DNA sequence: TGACCAGCTGGTC
DNA sequence: TGACCAGCTGGTC
């Protein structure tokens, strides 16, 4: 075993408390799908993740759904979407507003909200390519952080 | 914001320390790819993560590469593999031994190792099915926890 | 920018 | 059991 295993031990009880708080708010594993980050966004905005949801989607007090994305800017400048993008995937996106959270590794820096009207530029670009390439799925095309910051409304 | 936000604030400094520890050992984000749990396995076994790596693969002091998997037994019974299983993926898998970690919550219970000869039962089965189905990828077939415990060597 | 490419996993019946 | 159903992201230039 490596000598740092000792540090891991002292820190664990605090990590367990955090996982307990995540469970209280519907997140089963803080270590997958940006789980520990998702909790911060939820508590700041007041949004909720429902049991039986399909991904990182959440809802407000009135029941309106939102797609939640996150990015680590110390590594990349474009938000991930889907590994196999096509018109069926885009249809799931079309009618809901998106919430984009920006991080420096682990420290949250800002949160922006984009409406359907401000995402149509990308939905159209993706559908156009899909046809051109003979109905070939697109491998994870990105949404630039600058586009998000300029077109969206900052909420944090 | 949800009133529980104040709680996260007390916990945060400890969480940041854990991410600092992971960064020192080659892991950039404790909240994706079972990051926080992968670090625990690396510290227990003495394995290290090769920079420039594809995914969660690790190396020993002899330079032998390994594929590492993880599971939470209190809610899942089979280990994930690949979303698009095919002959190219199978040939990669056949070259290295695998390390399997078992958790109950975020509490680690055990770790097992299997050699290529111990997994051929599945590789042979999957390859035959790919050709037989008319060259169609298999979507994430699972390896049973019972199979791992009966055909592997217990390491922890 | 956006072109090419990749791995980490959960669920049901 | 195995055969299917799904999403979360990152690499080079």
């Amino acid at each position: 075993s490596h000598p740092d295993l000792n540090k891991l031990l002292e820190l664990w009880p605090h990590i367990q408390e955090y996982q307990d708080l995540a469970l209280k708010h519907g997140i089963n594993d803080i270590f997958q799908g940006n789980g520990g980050k998702l909790l911060q966004v939820l508590l700041i905005t007041g949004l909720t993740v429902l049991p039986g949801r399909e991904g990182n989607d959440a809802v407000d007090n009135a029941g309106q759904e939102y797609e939640l994305k996150s990015i680590n800017i110390d590594l990349t400048k474009g938000f991930s979407t889907h590994h196999h993008m096509n018109p069926v995937i885009i249809a799931k996106y079309r009618q809901v507003p998106w919430i984009f959270a920006i991080y420096r590794g682990i420290a949250i820096e800002a949160i922006y909200r984009l409406e359907p009207k401000d995402l149509e530029f990308y939905y159209d670009k993706w559908e156009r390519k899909w046809y051109s390439d003979g109905h070939k799925d697109i491998n994870n095309p990105k949404i630039p952080v600058k586009y998000v910051m300029e077109h969206g409304t900052k909420i944090y």
